[PDB]
């Protein structure tokens, strides 16, 4: 009752609260070096739109680094920057207004969920929530990933006491920095209290999959812990030791025999549903690139709804999905006007404007969002493309389409098409030194097996094919990847060895581009013919 009303109020005078919100942001911030440079000496919208440039991270990074290294927040924000968010790797400024906003959305999405999902209030979530450790900055302020700034905060520790915030995992397991340990412990605790599990998931679908893969590879050992009442010794985190011990409590040979039997069936089909029969849905994002995990999650889960709830970034949370048990391709996020002041740059002829406000976007037009927040970012380009699909009252509904500049992404890692071409060029110089000359390049992401990875097709005085000289390539291609990438390749254990598949098959593919539609090389049916044109495969290590 209150819900329908709250959401009605919130989607209705959108123009208003967005101006009021702009007002709240700018006014204190006439005090900042950054706004003083653009002559913003009072609150004025048009003046703001006139003088404040629309920027990218590179443009403002010189400001953000000064705060990173210890200058006053006031260079960019009059609200103290109390920390940073990690996406080299980039650092967005951050304060508790992010957590105010995040928890507002958590509360809003829980209301949406129970409104659509029968019987969720009568159990616990097995959530694979992970705390990653903070880098420190010279200013002395921590840098954390988005969810981690939430966990290492009282917004989590003192979170509401009710179904949506009740997990089968003690908080020590969620807050453990070693995710190898804590993923195991998630699975152990979830198994021990398996009847109470009415939902499961993670922030993104790749973690759901990795969790099911760890389960497949660790179930024997999980049951031995359940049999003995003892956690496996290798888990060192003291918090996991004590807390997951109280959960085990004692020997459970009976419950171990029970789960051993479910796992031992021929097929892993619907294994999730068989170990956790009261599960009603999987709460994990499967929009954007994450949609490629849908077939394999539907395999393991027996076509349980995959609910994608939220759209968000380090700049801001944008909004939520108000039709949660719809299909991934049909998902739209209804931006929430109390988060940040949103603007939008048209990306098709549908909107011939230079830039437009939230309440001004046109139906069926595509746009790159533009964020102004409560932590020092002003008119910052987000680098997503969204499509306007509809309107809840006066609040628009967006399809997430694409990330403006990417080639491949198999997890947390974002490998821009520039950091991708940092390999087509990079390792080539050493093919050059031995009697080889590169021909072409193009990348794909494989989800044939877990862990997926990056697919890459490359092109007298002998007989077989050279290995020593060209297996180095793949291993020095990787060295060109980002930090967020490598982390997942090894420590998250979410990606395998990178690889190349040797295939004049790109003067041939060039005709496979006029065949369906001046033409320059691409960043990411097509494959059946390209798949064929290969003679060998190699690994890096
Ligand atoms: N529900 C969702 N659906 C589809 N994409 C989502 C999403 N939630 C987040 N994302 C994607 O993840 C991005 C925000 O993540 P961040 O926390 O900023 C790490 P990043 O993507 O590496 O940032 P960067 O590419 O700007 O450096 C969004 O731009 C969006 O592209
Ligand atoms: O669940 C979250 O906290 C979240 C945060 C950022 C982006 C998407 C999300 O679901
Ligand atoms: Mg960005």
């Amino acid at each position: 009752e209150t819900f329908e009303k709250q959401l009605k109020d919130l989607t209705s005078n959108v123009k208003s609260i967005q101006d009021n919100l702009l007002e709240e942001i700018i006014t204190p911030n006439t005090k900042t070096e950054y706004l003083q440079r653009f002559l913003i000496d009072r609150f004025d919208k048009e003046l703001f739109k006139k003088n404040v440039p629309i920027v990218s991270y590179e443009d403002i990074k010189p400001y953000l680094d000064r705060v990173v290294n210890g200058e006053s927040s006031d260079v960019i924000s009059a609200r103290t920057i109390t920390g940073f968010l990690l996406s080299a790797q980039k650092m967005m400024p951050w304060n508790n207004k992010y957590l105010d906003n995040l928890t507002f959305i958590y509360d809003l999405r829980m209301q949406v969920i129970t409104k659509h999902v029968k019987g969720v209030e009568e159990g616990k979530g097995m959530m694979f929530l992970f705390t990653k450790q903070e880098s420190m900055t010279p200013s002395g302020l921590p840098a954390r990933v988005a969810t981690s700034s939430y966990f290492k905060s009282d917004y989590f520790k003192n979170r509401p006491s009710n179904w949506y915030y009740s997990y089968t995992s003690p908080d020590e397991v969620i807050l453990c920095p070693n995710n190898t340990e804590s993923l195991y412990c998630h699975l152990l605790c979830g198994l021990v209290q398996r009847d109470e599990v009415v939902r499961t998931g993670s922030i993104f679908a790749s973690v759901m999959v990795r969790a099911i893969e760890v389960l497949k590879n660790s179930w024997e050992e999980l049951c031995s812990n359940i049999r003995s009442g003892h956690l496996s010794n290798w888990v060192t985190d003291l918090g996991c030791q004590n807390s997951v011990s109280l959960v085990l409590g004692g020997p459970r040979p009976e419950l171990a025999d029970t789960i051993e039997e479910i796992c031992n069936q021929n097929s892993w089909k619907g294994i999730v549903k068989r170990l956790w029969p009261n599960t009603k849905y999987i709460e994990t994002v499967v929009t954007g690139s994450m949609g490629q995990y849908v077939p394999m999650l539907n395999y393991y889960c027996n076509d349980l709804p995959l609910v994608s709830t939220t759209y968000g970034s380090s700049e801001t949370t944008f909004g939520i999905n108000l039709d949660p048990l719809c299909k991934p391709e049909d998902v739209s996020y209804t931006f929430m006007p109390n988060m940040s002041y949103f603007e939008f740059i048209p990306m098709d002829g549908g909107d011939k404007n230079d830039v437009v406000d939230l309440e001004d976007v046109k139906l069926g037009c595509t746009y790159e969002p533009v964020v102004t927040n409560f932590a020092g970012l002003y008119r910052m380009r987000v680098g997503d493309i969204v499509l306007v699909t509809g309107f809840y009252n006066n609040a628009p509904q967006f399809k997430f389409v694409r990330r403006e500049n990417v080639v491949l992404s198999i997890d947390s890692d974002k490998t821009n098409e520039e950091d991708l071409f940092k390999a087509v060029s990079q390792a080539k110089l050493v093919l050059e030194s031995s009697g080889l000359d590169l021909k072409d390049f193009t990348s794909y992401a494989d989800t044939s097996t877990f862990p997926g990875h990056y697919v890459v097709y490359l092109e007298g005085e002998q007989f077989e094919l050279d290995e020593e000289a060209l297996s180095t390539c793949c291993l020095v291609m990787e060295e060109s990847l980002d930090n967020v990438y490598k982390r997942c390749r090894f420590k998250d254990g979410s990606i395998g060895p990178l690889e190349i598949r040797v295939v004049g098959t790109f003067d041939s593919l060039m005709d496979f581009f006029i065949s369906q539609g001046q033409y320059k090389t691409p960043r990411c049916k097509a494959l059946q013919v390209l798949e064929t044109c290969v003679v060998a495969k190699f690994f890096s290590i």
